[PDB]
Order: structure tokens, then C-alpha cells, then sequence
């Protein structure tokens, strides 16, 4: 909408206090306009249509119960919008500031997020499973990085491609909470996941296997559940980017770590210069290897230590 660019204040669905970016004009709407071409937060009101109404709130006050998966939406939209700018010198997810637009409340006790190809969507969870799921900071980056995929590699939501595509999301929605550096790990949506559990969360890039997910190509899942397994199959990728950044033995493989920002150009490189909408595990091994060694030569330790970590998840 058009309207003049304000800063409203709310709380989060931590409880946490954050400022946010909005647009008045008669109504306080979450409508950033300082990142691009505007970030977008809508209500579904519970329901399925999307995106909903655009985010209107009388006094720029966000510090209802029910503000909050809104509040969250929308900051760390901005948040990962920053990660890829300032990191990647990426504008947006298809690289020319498109805007960005999530739609929270979506659904009753829904227990999932999703990029539905043109917007992010976020469920509240069902109080058990999860709490509103734009909480995770890991979640929304997770979220935002599957647009980028599809404006770029365009991996295949199934079998090798598909989980390729999940490890990629888990990897830069880890990067993104990192780069924001408030309890930064290597698990993924444990801010949200579980709230009756301490300590766990729904995938670890660490250790996959914590929560049964394959960390090694010989453990990987060929059935057809989950797209032929795309949430799982994801663990031994993970796995090899964990190694590539914080080093490790594994399976007696050693693999010496390089960080995680060398990670990030690698992979960023992969996916937007070498992978295809078809690439299996094989093939990103060697576009990780051949962006690796774009950036760094082809005798170097980061050259060396992809190949490592490939070797030690089985995937040559
Ligand atoms: C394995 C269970 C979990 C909940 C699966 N979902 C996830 O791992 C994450 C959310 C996490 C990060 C909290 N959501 P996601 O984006 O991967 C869900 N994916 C999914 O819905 O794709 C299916 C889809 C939807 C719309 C258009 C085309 C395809
Ligand atoms: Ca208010
Ligand atoms: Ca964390
Ligand atoms: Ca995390
Ligand atoms: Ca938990
Ligand atoms: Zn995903």
C-alpha cells in the first residue's frame, strides 16, 4: 500500500521485544519498505485462502498473543533478506527485489511452513508438535531459501534432487541464524519444535542420525514417503556441510573444517552457477567441488576438505 514508512514494536512468539518495520496510512500495516521492493506479512485468519489481509494494526503496537507469528514473520524476513544482500550480494529471492510475502495464522493446529511457490506460509502448530512456526529463525530462512532454489537450480521436490533441495534450506536457514547470532547451532527449528521437550529439535545437521535421518549415502531412504524421502535423505547432505565447515571424523573419515562462511560461498556458488533442476548427490558433490575451486584454487584446503566430506558421507 502507499503510505509512509513508521517503525512499530511488538514481541515475538519467544516473548522477546523486536522492532519492525511498517507503512502508515489510516492503519499501521506490516509492510517493510526498507529492504527492496517491500516485505509483506498477511493474516489468514486461521484459514487456507492466501495470502490473507495484509497485516493492519491501529497503533503500531504488536504485543497481542496473536501479533506474534506476525511480528516474527516479518522480522526475520528481514533478517534473511539482509543475509542474502550482505553476504551474497543476492537482492531478494530472484535476485531483483521481489517482494516478499508471508502469510501467518494459516490453517488450525497446522504443524508445518512452506514456500507455496509464490509466498511463505506458516502454520501455528498445534501446541504439541510446535508453536507458531515463524518463531525459528532457522524456519523462515529455511522457508525464504526455498524461493531462491526455485528462481535458481530449481531442484525437484523429489528423491536426490528433493533432498538436495531440503539440505540447501536447512544449510542457509543455519547460516541466516548464525549470521543473526542469537543461540546460534547446527539443529534445525528448535525454537519452535516441541515446547513439553527441552534439548531437541526436528533435524540436527550435527548429528542426522539423533532423530534417525541417514549420515551416510548408505543409509539413505528409497521408498516413496515424503517425496521419496526429502526430509530425511536431507541428513546426509547436511552432514557433509556440517563436516565442510566444523571439521570432524566420520565413519574414520577426517575432515578438516573450514568455516562457516567459506561453507556459504561454496554452496551459494553451487546452487546458483552448477546445479540443475535434476542434480543428484553425485553431481553436487562435484559442483561443491568445482565452486570451491573457483574460489579458492584447486589445491586448496577448502578444495580438499569438500572432497573429504563427501567422502566421509559416501557420496562420490
Ligand atoms: C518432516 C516434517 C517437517 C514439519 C517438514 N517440514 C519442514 O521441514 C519445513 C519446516 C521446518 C523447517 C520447521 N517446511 P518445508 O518448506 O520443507 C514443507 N515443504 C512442503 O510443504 O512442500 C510441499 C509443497 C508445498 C507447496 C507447493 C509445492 C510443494
Ligand atoms: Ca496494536
Ligand atoms: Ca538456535
Ligand atoms: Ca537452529
Ligand atoms: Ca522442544
Ligand atoms: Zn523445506
Amino acid at each position: 500500500i502507499t503510505g509512509t514508512s513508521t517503525v512499530g514494536v511488538g514481541r515475538g512468539v519467544l516473548g522477546d521485544q523486536k522492532n519492525i518495520n511498517t507503512t502508515y496510512s489510516t492503519y499501521y500495516y506490516l509492510q517493510d519498505n526498507t529492504r527492496g521492493n517491500g516485505i509483506f506479512t498477511y493474516d489468514a485468519k486461521y484459514r487456507t485462502t492466501l495470502p490473507g489481509s495484509l497485516w493492519a494494526d491501529a497503533d503500531n503496537q504488536f504485543f497481542a498473543s496473536y501479533d506474534a507469528p506476525a511480528v516474527d514473520a516479518h522480522y526475520y524476513a528481514g533478517v534473511t533478506y539482509d543475509y542474502y544482500k550482505n553476504v551474497h550480494n543476492r537482492l531478494s529471492y530472484d535476485g531483483n527485489n521481489a517482494a516478499i510475502r508471508s502469510s501467518v495464522h494459516y490453517s488450525q493446529g497446522y504443524n508445518n511452513a512452506f514456500w507455496n511457490g509464490s509466498q511463505m506460509v506458516y502454520g501455528d502448530g498445534d501446541g504439541q508438535t510446535f508453536i507458531p512456526l515463524s518463531g525459528g529463525i532457522d524456519v523462515v530462512a529455511h522457508e525464504l531459501t526455498h524461493a531462491v532454489t526455485d528462481y535458481t537450480a530449481g531442484l525437484i521436490y523429489q528423491n536426490e534432487s528433493g533432498a538436495i533441495n531440503e539440505a540447501i534450506s536447512d544449510i542457509f536457514g543455519t547460516l541466516v541464524e548464525f549470521y543473526a547470532n542469537k543461540n546460534p547451532d547446527w539443529e534445525i527449528g528448535e525454537d519452535v519444535y516441541t515446547p513439553g521437550i527441552s534439548g531437541d529439535s526436528l533435524r540436527s545437521m550435527s548429528d542426522p542420525a539423533k532423530y534417525g535421518d541417514p549420515d551416510h549415502y548408505s543409509k539413505r531412504y528409497t521408498g516413496t514417503q515424503d517425496n521419496g524421502g526429502v526430509h530425511i535423505n536431507s541428513g546426509i547432505i547436511n552432514k557433509a556441510a556440517y563436516l565442510i565447515s566444523q571439521g570432524g571424523t566420520h565413519y574414520g573419515v577426517s575432515v578438516v573444517g573450514i568455516g562457516r562462511d567459506k561453507l556459504g560461498k561454496i554452496f551459494y556458488r553451487a546452487l546458483t552457477q552448477y546445479l540443475t533442476p535434476t542434480s543428484n548427490f553425485s553431481q553436487l558433490r562435484a559442483a561443491a567441488v568445482q565452486s570451491a575451486t573457483d574460489l579458492y584454487g584447486s589445491t586448496s584446503q577448502e578444495v580438499a576438505s569438500v572432497k573429504q566430506a563427501f567422502d566421509a558421507v559416501g557420496v562420490k
